[PDB]
């Protein structure tokens, strides 16, 4: 909507393709030049994208387009559990209005609804678009802010995004039946919140995310042409 | 680190000179600091990186308002973080060096303490505990880890010795400093055996010393709560 959002995206889409690759230094002047954009959008720009994990502020001033490698996705799906655990915990121990309970619970429903009675049976888009409303809102249950956006913080990486090793391309057989223990596990964080158990609900919400390392993981073994399919992870491989 | 606008503009959110709620904008935060337009415009999108500001739509930024349960969650989080660093750690191993380096730092803390209980060097202990826990952070060697967990440190009440300023120098926090370098050790002997479950609860646990003082200075030392740099900004439960 604004000229700085634009921006964010043009910006995002040139180093998710290498464009501007890991290691080149950004400045706003000349980012606005490559851009053909005007100074102000750009400065907002990299500020955000510094937020979101990206770039790294350089000493003196201007920024700089950060390197991953494999270890990092795997450093960065780990944080991304530890947080969503933290906010389980949170909930289990603060507790939880109804309301709030009704909505994530209403999500968990649907996401029953992805699966049929073959084990490969799983609407994988539908799963994919729900898992992410599941991960919002398990992100919101305990009411705190401050944790809401840590979890959010924790979850802004290309490929540290909960459905971010769902892409579309992704939906073969060992993926599809890779989510019914996901989908398992989303009930078991929903009834240890309920429950006021706060130490399951974090040792299982935490669980939860390892499902995208082990797929990362077959990716690697036996399915390397899907790689470039998770954003972020192209100009890694 | 963006200069004296930086500094400037930090020192007066945290005072509450520049209230939660109150809007900033370029132009007339730079008029009002009395600095460049240039480095005003830096400090702001450092701040909001910081967690101090947020951006609004349309342009500008708002100074975000903190009650003493969001300063409970923000040690939460640097404590489960801190935890975090110190399980991979022990999960994955740590060089002898890197070990040798923290270790050297666990034992100058050792010296900031005397035979009576009272007897703490407090400010030194704040300044060696901030290097023990920049050290913890770096230890696993992910730069994505040290990186979150520094992120999870940078709100003024959140940081590692936020709460230990001069000005905070009392018999109930220099007796609390007694047993957080006990876990200090134990967070260290935990990573050199690869205990990572131990690593984590005791890493985490360490948090809650904080937030023990921090519940200490609001049933018995209010006067403190003003005079700590980092929590005067803070709204109280009758104003928040
Ligand atoms: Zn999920
Ligand atoms: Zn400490």
């Amino acid at each position: 909507a604004t000229h700085g959002g634009r921006a964010v995206i043009e910006l995002r889409e040139k180093i998710l393709s290498g464009e501007l690759p890991g290691g080149m230094r950004l400045f706003e002047v000349s980012t606005a030049e490559l851009l053909d954009i005007s100074r102000t959008p750009v400065r907002e720009a990299l500020s955000r994208l510094t937020e979101e994990g990206l770039l790294n502020r350089l000493p003196g001033g201007g920024f700089v387009v950060r390197r991953f490698g494999f270890a990092d996705v795997v450093d960065a799906i780990e944080v991304r559990g530890v947080m969503e655990g933290t906010a389980a915990r949170l909930a289990a121990e603060r507790g939880v209005s109804k309301v709030a309970l009704e909505e994530i619970d209403a999500t968990v429903q649907q996401l029953d609804l992805c699966f049929g009675d073959r084990v490969d049976d799983v609407d994988f888009d539908g799963y994919a678009a729900l898992n992410r409303i599941f991960h919002h809102q398990l992100a919101a249950l305990c009411g705190s802010e401050m944790i809401r956006r840590e979890v959010e913080r924790a979850s802004s990486l290309p490929f540290a995004s909960p459905s971010a090793f769902l892409p579309d391309k992704a939906n073969i057989g060992a993926f599809r039946r890779s989510l019914r223990g996901a989908q398992e596990q989303h009930k078991a964080i929903v009834a240890a919140i309920v429950a006021r158990e706060g130490a399951r609900a974090e040792a299982v919400a935490r669980e939860h995310s390892r499902t995208a390392r082990t797929n990362l993981e077959y990716m690697i073994r036996e399915a390397p042409e899907l790689i470039a399919q998770v954003p972020g992870l192209a100009l890694i491989s």
